[PDB]
């Protein structure tokens, strides 16, 4: 679950995601499965 997060948050900022609400969700994000929610949420709702 730890670097999974990070990943996610680096990925987001490769994708051009510089909003910290959406980093402080991965952060409390409860599962792994949870974490690739919001960044494939995020990412196809920038897309």
């Amino acid at each position: 679950l730890k670097n999974a997060k990070e990943d996610a948050i680096a990925e987001l900022k490769k994708a051009g995601i510089t909003s910290d609400f959406y980093f402080n969700a991965i952060n409390k994000a409860k599962t792994v499965e949870e974490v690739n929610a919001l960044k494939n949420e995020i990412l196809k709702a920038h897309a």
